[PDB]
């Protein structure tokens, strides 16, 4: 779990694909 957040929930474990969640959906 992303309790750790940095278990890499905060990178969902893709950055949402690179932060993508931004840097590109």
């Amino acid at each position: 779990a992303g309790k750790e957040t940095i278990r890499q929930y905060l990178k969902n474990e893709i950055k949402k694909k690179g932060r993508k969640a931004v840097i590109a959906w």
